[PDB]
């Protein structure tokens, strides 16, 4: 027995903040909970207590120590089956990652409809308030692989499988509302562009580089989605913390048929927060899973990350009523003209047991539609059917991907397909064709119908020449980057400014610069001198005379494309850093914690060292984290408790903690002889707006601090930061 | 609803007669056979019956006859997914074949020991009387591909898989009793030169070519499987009246640790017998699927095929006291210097639900032995063990092929092998490594012991240098061709001289034929002489004065070698044409059927069209095939009942019929005026042994034509066949 | 050196008539014969006289007649990674068989049209009488195995890649101007029926069963081909003695991008021949590879089969 | 196997060795190599026995290995040398 006699082995299995414990696979940490897929997998758990260590062929190993050889000292012989198998299976671990999305995170959920959707979608999914459907979700970068990092600047993937009883749908969206693209058959270019550069596959997880720039200054359609990625968007603080999006336009249809064109949304409960560029970039070196390991810790402490599901529904008659049109994915519908409507609710509440078995293996795909459902023609969507099924015959070894665990559905499946690599299922059927007399023709066709009939596509009209011809429709590139510019804060502003100068300075070729601030100077002539300045290139006269693009529909911003405009933040899930000294006033902790606690808000108690300090009453303390350890990047506040200041007052890496969080723009909140700190960050004795300050931490001490939580970041300090050395 | 509203389109799920139902998988032909493996494959068997035809995913197909398109005679549209996943389905169905061994036909079935074995193996399968084994068995050919014919000449594979209680156990074996070649570095050389030539791909399922005679000529350790090969050995009548040997030594193991050397039998219940050349050939054009199919309906009807395991044992003291080295793999014992004992039998008594599923995707491998068994040095087998792991990863598509369902233990197995293609199991265990304390070093090693410990290998002392290098004990390649010849009957060795009189004929190259030749005068001149006239070769004086190689311990032959010395006959599930007329008497037929049933020896029925004939009572006769549609090479027997003689007297297939069974040595019988026939096989009036006739088929007529059947074939007729137009 | 004396081992580099000499690969059996796409190949070709035998690294090997062991009555060592390199390659030869028509038989050769059919369409290897194009056929049964036999009764499959100076043109088509069925949905269907039943994966290379006239009964469209397929175009004598159609309707694209519809047709020089049932049936057993063996040694009897 | 796709993975360009290679192989996932040698099998008649063995010597020599005495019982132990 190995173990140790205390059991402080083992986690204990009920939620528990992050930190507090080792994180577990979920069936261990939260046995309790359930859905029916979840249920449905547990044929293929495997435990391990109480077991023989044994081969694949269920053959009990005596030593696992040793390969078999001719003496103690001598050659190993071939002869040893024990250790061919293990290194076997070992020598074949690897499987094709992701050709996009291969860094990602996933976890178990449910989903739920507010009220039966039934006069808008026949989909049974959506027909019934009290029908709860099991979900798999899994979160995404875009360039970078499996083994990249979480805070990188990227659009983010946000994937949703629906364990329907009529089929499985997949919601393959991303967290901004658009793309970069208009037709697939350019998703190579694009990709190609964006990715590593082929000669020596660098950068990895960045698209600041020549190819990308190159490839955007000469596709102008791509300007929308790069507005996005350019600001904060493209930094989210948490997966929790980011809209989602299907793009596409897809159809609802109804048992009457008929079609209502919609466009999905993923709302997030914990409101809309990105982290600043500095932040995010270093963030990717100290804490690479970060994202991951933010998402895990949630669930496991009762943190279900929530996202509510909405449409915007717009009638077939008002196709075209719009500027742009609905079938351009690079074409946002805003929601002033076209409100999101509330549909229901997606709770994910269990992490997965082996993220190789469940996360890796998932395959889902926007082809995975159910009745009620359907597709148009946005030529994107339409070239994208193609590709999740074909990638799968590599990526997952052929054609029964469908048959690995988590891909399984979960209601029922029947029909004449057979054979292929690692066939699972055994079929008794006598015949393997339709029509069969043999069988008596089962299993049948089912009409399509109001419920539980056969999937039949909506019988719209087709009318042109073969042609590979983009729509004129689509040839308009700029007046959706100007709506999100003037869409948001002077802040927002001045990051995206910031995202495309930093971008552009490591383009190599300054011509590429160059032909990118020109495009710029077609959304915006402020964007455009702010960005040229910072590359030290000078308008031309007929550049500053580029008359700007049009409004959208007379629209001149919408706030909902802000971060921050509207306030939605929310401090549940938020962690603090405070910083401890040798003999901590403990009338402040007690108060500190005391109040995160009653919203729901974490802590890391961080010191110089590990292992644990005494309070001034006697009270031990363990520690989290050295300052080192667990920098501010990881935190959204930092809080300075009273005591013996002059243990930490000349500590490096306690006033560096400061700086840093300072520079990042999180509140900071400093008790009694702590104020001493101000001076690392230039704050004169007058104070200022962003740092919380008082004799003691109670009062309305926590409150402040509490309240500047909830605004995200202290915005009305960046003028002051450009000064400070951090 | 488009079966027939009779009924008879479905199977009854009873024990029938070959040729009285349509076929059926396993599970709905006989529900009620169970064991353990049968029932742990419930779980992915999958139905049809009252269910939708679906998508993979789920989804409910309305319309499985048409693309979809714009309009009705317009262009396939690339957002039909239904379709894509159909023909994405299919066109990924095949896997690679297996290397060698790819044509084959398996049975579920279990085993049973007749006592327990403690006494010499710890092997836990072997431990109790009443302790019940399932088994899945595959019996295959060599060469040939997974569409090549059975009833070619070649080696029969004869592949048991034990779920063993302590671990899957496979024994590997074949219908001979040595190999080919000694040391398996040769097995690439040896197979590339008996399969289809490189630059061609000529011939399938033959070693009538140039490559292998000629490989043959240069390697005479090859002679001695060669010998049993050109015997009818080579063709064998059924899989169930054959033997099968695990041909290497191994080693029993008991609980005091010593170690018993072994080598593998299998005796078949149903005794041995063998088609004849012309026979056979003949037959992989009228059913390339005879073996397979005689298999599958001697099961359903019930007929289970049984084989008798039994060990040659020999001290380990003993291992020098023979001629031949025990780990010599071309060397034989024979029965004579060490018995094969008894130890129980194995019964196959139900068919797969999926050849592919099960058959195809079954994955055996020698080294998958259990503790109670281990390994010798013999040079061939300790490669094979290399060998079967390592081919699994391109044919079954990674290293979790122990998941597909076929191949997986009843046992429990756990480790900590993580991932790999097509991963089924989900693994909780918080370690996937050992020595941990996270999951206090679970699952854990088990030192050996008796029963129910960990594998240990037998601690055989090893001294000598690294070389590469032949046992000069192995160099002996003569004594045991030259003891299987003279073991045989006279007419055993007329079709081992036309064996390699055929095969040399179809050798282009002249000097490849004259060099086998010079081998055979090494083994005998007799057999030499003889094959030379038929050649046109005339033996030298010296290849006359070749000494013959020496007895083996004094041995100069052994019963047991041949097929038919012994009489082992049986007559249960062998089948007889009966040539009907429209006129039958009705008399003869019921006497013939009532005689062959209480023996269990089936009939067909047939005349020179279907439907139905009636006899001369009124009686109406079923017609099972036509005279052309079912040979006689498909048959053990013939009988003419009497009737209106006229109306087949002047049909050729009918009197070819006779002459094809009477030149295949076939027992024939008439009655009454079907004694006309005698002509056509030019039979004087008094009759000959082996044809039964008589007024009617009453009296001793059935008695002697089943007395005929139980020895097989009329060896004393082979003077007259060549004289026959057949 | 454990070649004859008498040189007997080697086939003569001339044209001789079937069974004259033992076959052999076509480079050294006809080394004067030659096109633009066989000559591309020389970079892959691999000799072997006068080379010394090695491992895929280039390591000679001293003893390829025995596994390195511990004694020469010893365990086999796992550190003989030449044993290992060469079962490995073999334990990995095979590769899935083609999904239908997984038996057949290909040869090289060329094709020149007779005068320029730029009128009707502007495809370049038909432009001009003078302007040869190498190509690659393989002929085809449909339902049995890579390893099934060939004079079964079947649909034969007649496939011409032609290596066109603006791209490849593979020309894919059957033995008889129609197909089975209607549409490509009902492909898996119709196979999966005519295809040895799934239980117990029999018949091989044969219609002649249940499933296969289900799905015909049930399924009128088919009638046509089965007619075909009834006939003795489905026994042919030689892959030289049949017809060959794209059936298809294609266009043709002239330079004014006019279009034309056309099918497509392969007429045998030989002629049409076929065999007769019980003497196909029969064949299959008394030598599966009639066909192949046929195609092989009419090119080597410098016969060569010829198609308008 | 996995990685590279199969056997032939020697046939990718930068692995392929600069010197000669030639044996009795054949066939596997995306065979480049096309042999025109009648035989894929040694010892072999029908082309002389090409490629052949060549015996060990002081340069360009067969692989042998050196023939390093082994004494011991089979056994799943570390050399108590180690610990
Ligand atoms: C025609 C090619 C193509 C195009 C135009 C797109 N994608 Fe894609 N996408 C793929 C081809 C693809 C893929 C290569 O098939 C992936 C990679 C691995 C996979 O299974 O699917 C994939 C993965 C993938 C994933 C990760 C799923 C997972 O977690 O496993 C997401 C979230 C998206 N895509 C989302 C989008 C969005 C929102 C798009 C624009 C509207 C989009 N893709 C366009
Ligand atoms: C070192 C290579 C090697 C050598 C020397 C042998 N075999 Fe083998 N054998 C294989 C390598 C192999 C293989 C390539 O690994 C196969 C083909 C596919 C497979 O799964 O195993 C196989 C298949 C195979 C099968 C078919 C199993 C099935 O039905 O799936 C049988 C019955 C045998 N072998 C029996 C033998 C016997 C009785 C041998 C001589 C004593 C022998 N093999 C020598
Ligand atoms: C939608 C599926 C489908 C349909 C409707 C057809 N085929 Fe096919 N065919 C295939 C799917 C396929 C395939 C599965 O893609 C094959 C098997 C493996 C391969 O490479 O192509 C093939 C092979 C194949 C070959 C073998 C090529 C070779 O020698 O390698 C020929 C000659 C044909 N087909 C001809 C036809 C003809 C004349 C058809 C009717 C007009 C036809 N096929 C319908």
């Amino acid at each position: 027995s190995l173990a140790p006699e205390d059991g402080s082995h083992r986690p204990a299995a009920e939620p528990t903040p992050p930190g507090a414990q080792p994180t577990a696979p979920g069936s261990l940490k939260a046995p309790d909970t359930r859905n029916e897929k979840l249920n449905s997998l547990e044929d293929v758990r495997k435990g391990s207590e109480n077991y023989a260590l044994t081969t694949n062929q269920g053959v009990r190993i005596a030593d696992d120590q040793n390969s078999l050889r001719a003496g103690n000292r001598g050659p190993t012989l071939l002869e040893d089956f024990i250790l061919r198998e293990k290194i076997t299976h070992f020598d074949h671990e690897r499987i094709p990652e992701r050709i996009v999305h291969a860094r990602g995170s996933a976890a178990h959920g449910y989903f739920q409809p507010y009220k039966s959707l039934s006069d808008i979608t026949k989909a049974d999914f959506l027909s019934d308030p009290n029908k709860i459907t099991p979900v798999f979700v899994r979160f995404s970068t875009v360039q970078g692989g499996a083994g990249s990092a979480d805070t990188v600047r990227d659009i983010r993937g946000f994937a949703t499988k629906f364990y329907t009883e009529e089929g499985i749908f997949d919601l393959v969206g991303n967290n901004t509302p658009i793309f970069f693209i208009q037709d697939a058959h350019k998703f190579p270019d694009f990709v190609h562009a964006v990715k590593p550069e082929p000669h020596w596959a660098i950068p990895q997880g960045q698209s600041a580089h020549d190819t990308f720039w190159d490839y955007v200054s000469l596709q102008p359609e791509t300007l929308h989605n790069v507005m996005w990625a350019m600001s904060d968007r493209g930094i989210p603080r948490s997966y929790r913390t980011m809209e989602g999006f299907g793009i596409h336009t897809f159809r609802l249809i109804n048992a009457e048929g008929k079609a209502t064109f919609v466009r999905f949304h993923w709302k997030p409960l914990a409101g809309k927060a990105s982290l600043v560029w500095d932040e995010a970039q270093k963030l990717t070196g100290r804490d690479p899973d970060f994202h991951r390991r933010e998402l895990w810790e949630a669930i496991e402490a009762g943190d279900f990350p929530e996202y509510e599901l909405g449409f915007q529904l717009i009638p077939e008659e008002d196709e075209f009523k719009f500027d742009f049109d609905l079938l351009d994915p690079t074409k946002l519908i805003p929601e002033e003209l076209v409100p999101v409507q509330r549909v229901g609710k997606m709770v994910l509440n269990r992490n997965p047991d082996n993220f190789f078995a469940e996360n890796e293996q998932a395959a889902f795909h926007p082809g995975h539609i159910v009745p009620g459902l359907d597709f148009t023609n946005d030529p994107l969507l339409q070239g994208r059917l193609f590709s999740y099924t074909d990638t799968q015959i590599s990526r997952l070894g052929g054609p029964n991907f469908h048959e690995i665990p988590i891909n399984r559905p979960t209601c029922p499946y029947h029909n004449f397909q057979r054979d292929g690599m690692h066939r699972m299922g055994i079929d008794t059927n006598p015949a393997n064709y339709e029509p069969n007399s043999i069988n008596d023709n089962w299993p049948r066709e089912t009409p399509p119908g109001p419920k539980r009939g056969g999937f039949e596509s909506y019988q719209e009209r087709v009318e042109g020449n073969k042609v590979r011809e983009r729509s004129p429709s689509f040839g308009e590139y700029y007046s959706h980057p100007r709506l999100f510019w003037l869409s948001q804060t002077p802040f927002e502003q001045r990051h995206i400014v910031d995202g495309f100068s930093f971008e552009l300075s490591k383009v190599v070729r300054p011509y590429i610069r160059e032909r990118v601030v020109d495009q710029l100077a077609h959304i915006d002539l402020t964007l455009a001198q702010a960005v040229a300045k910072n590359l030290g290139i000078e308008l031309t006269d007929d550049q500053l005379n580029i008359t700007p693009p049009p409004d959208v529909n007379g629209l001149k911003k919408d706030p909902s494309l802000s971060l921050y405009a509207i306030p939605d933040g929310d401090v549940k899930g938020r962690v603090v850093a405070i910083l401890l000294n040798d003999e901590v006033r403990s009338a402040d902790l007690l108060a500190i914690l005391k109040a995160l606690k009653a919203k729901g808000v974490h802590a890391k108690l961080l010191y110089s060292r590990m292992g644990e300090v005494t309070a001034d009453d006697g009270t031990v303390l363990p520690i989290a984290a050295t300052f080192a350890g667990a920098p501010s990047l990881t935190v959204d506040a930092v809080i300075v408790p009273c005591g013996n200041i002059a243990d930490i007052a000349d500590n490096g890496d306690a006033n560096y903690y400061l700086m840093e969080a300072y520079k990042h723009l999180k509140p900071i909140a400093l008790a009694g002889d702590a104020r001493k700190f101000k001076a690392t960050i230039k704050i004169a004795d007058q104070g200022e707006e962003g740092i919380v300050e008082a004799d003691s931490a109670d009062g309305s001490f926590m409150d402040e601090l509490l309240t500047l939580m909830a605004a995200h970041r202290v915005w009305s300090r960046i003028p002051k930061i450009d000064k400070i050395p951090a």
